[PDB]
């Protein structure tokens, strides 16, 4: 019993965090077999903030002005390339701790664990989700640049994040491992804002599959709702569509708990017209939406 | 900018996790240099254990089956003697926390880590946790530079879904027994220099609209705190926000004004740093690390 917001254990990640410098810049990188993974600008200078051409800056650098630091031993460089927002530095030497691991691209509601790192030092672990608008809500300080997000299968970590920087509102944005953006972000200090964040839906009613598992059936009601009429009202609380995916990817909870997918629906509607009246479902007193159908099988069941 | 949850990095603590294995009963041991320690109910304790031969006790480090040299109990853990060296033994320390302190979980079954999360022993001595069966032996710990300092061994669960564990000396957390019977977790309260410390998070992030011109005496808050099942406040935690009270310009009783305020007349439909809840497992610690970056 219990529910808590639980990320990956980060041994395997933090056997691969690395320090890189170039000039005054120093950030983190992924030191996977004998390529260091950062992002790419650890080359930018004062200047080159706003409009940096990425080519043009990484082909005025040698192999020796990036200096990679694995705790007190520094990686030579042989070799460096770019790929879309993520530079990679061939070092000489492959990472012993490298362990079984895959870069995945993720979609916005799907959850990872941060391990946050500064001068190449693992600091903290947390959960965070994709969020709708493609930021995440983390926990990132300067010099946090490089931080990987990541799950683990078994005993391979799938890689699916890279901490790139911070908007106005303080939430963050980055890329997959492959240098791409999540969201309409681009890495320039030019005027750049996150879209209206919205609820995760699929994830507040896989939360809401957890607390009847775990005995909370104080939300639940007689009703049910057609999906069509549940979205109509959603969208009125910025809540995301439900689309039939999220209904289908719900049966295995909905059949555990033996309340279907659209009465968990109308239990929903109900909260978010009522609010929950001085009673929290799961220790919480607002509709968490940072746990997948997935995670919430994977910790109430194994 | 951001305020998480934030478990400490579980590495060195997952090198350590191995299964052990006594008859039917399967849980998780903290390999240690040459000893497992586990709970000792993986077996009238004295009268069943002498019972047990080294044979009896399978331990599993990976893929790897460590042979049992020995075997006693201190208290309510199992300490197994093997033939090798953990080569994965951190620098560590045994501490026993008091309630209020945080630490990270790392829930573990059939000795492999499965997940890692932030807790707080409760007033009460419960953790509230997240175990299923076959957790017993997962640890809670914390870091200090390069030395992890062990302070918790996952025993049971209690009827309300909290959880109950020893030290790594195998001294329970309240007034638990290692046994099936009848026991309850006690009256909870909330861990009032926590919320403090969680308040300070928020205004170092920018959330300031629950901030008066009031101030309070450390008397008239107790008071207050008392009526809504808060722990005193006591002169300690004020000096203890005092780096906090610097850095944000806001004194400790001007907080405290505050968070009489949000316990009298609620949050309003608002919420602090993403909460509806006056959260209490941050200490004042653990809002300076995360709002400072400190690694390990
Ligand atoms: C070099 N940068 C950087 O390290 N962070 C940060 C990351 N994450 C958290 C932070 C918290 C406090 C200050 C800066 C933080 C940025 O946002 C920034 C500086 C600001 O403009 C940009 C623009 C583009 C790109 Cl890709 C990075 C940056
Ligand atoms: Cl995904």
């Amino acid at each position: 019993s219990g529910f808590r917001k639980m990320a990956f254990p980060s041994g395997k990640v933090e056997g691969c965090m690395v320090q890189v410098t170039c000039g005054t810049t120093t950030l983190n990188g992924l030191w996977l077999d004998d390529v260091v993974y950062c992002p790419r600008h650890v080359i930018c200078t004062s200047e080159d903030m706003l409009n940096p051409n990425y080519e043009d800056l990484l082909i005025r650098k040698s192999n020796h002005n990036f200096l990679v630091q694995a705790g007190n031993v520094q990686l030579r460089v042989i070799g460096h390339s770019m790929q879309n927002c993520v530079l990679k530095l061939k070092v000489d030497t492959a990472n012993p701790k490298t362990p079984k691991y895959k870069f995945v691209r993720i979609q916005p509601g799907q959850t990872f664990s941060v391990l946050a790192c500064y001068n190449g030092s693992p600091s903290g672990v947390y959960q965070c989700a994709m969020r709708p608008n493609f930021t995440i809500k983390g926990s990132f300080l300067n010099g946090s640049c490089g931080s990987v997000g990541f799950n683990i299968d078994y005993d391979c970590v799938s890689f699916c994040y890279m901490h790139h920087m911070e908007l106005p509102t303080g939430v963050h944005a980055g890329t997959d491992l492959e240098g791409n953006f999540y969201g309409p972000f681009v890495d320039r200090q030019t005027a750049q804002a996150a879209g209206t964040d919205t609820t995760i839906t699929v994830n507040v009613l896989a939360w809401l599959y957890a607390a009847v598992i775990n005995g909370d059936r104080w939300f639940l009601n007689r009703f049910t709702t057609t999906l069509n009429d549940f979205n109509l009202v959603a969208m009125k609380y910025n809540y995301e569509p439900l689309t039939q995916d999220h209904v289908d990817i719900l049966g295995p909870l909905s059949a555990q708990t033996g309340i279907a997918v659209l009465d968990m629906c109308a239990s929903l509607k109900e909260l978010l017209q009522n609010g929950m009246n001085g009673r929290t479902i799961l220790g919480s007193a607002l509709l968490e939406d940072e746990f997948t159908p997935f995670d919430v099988v994977r910790q109430c069941s194994g």
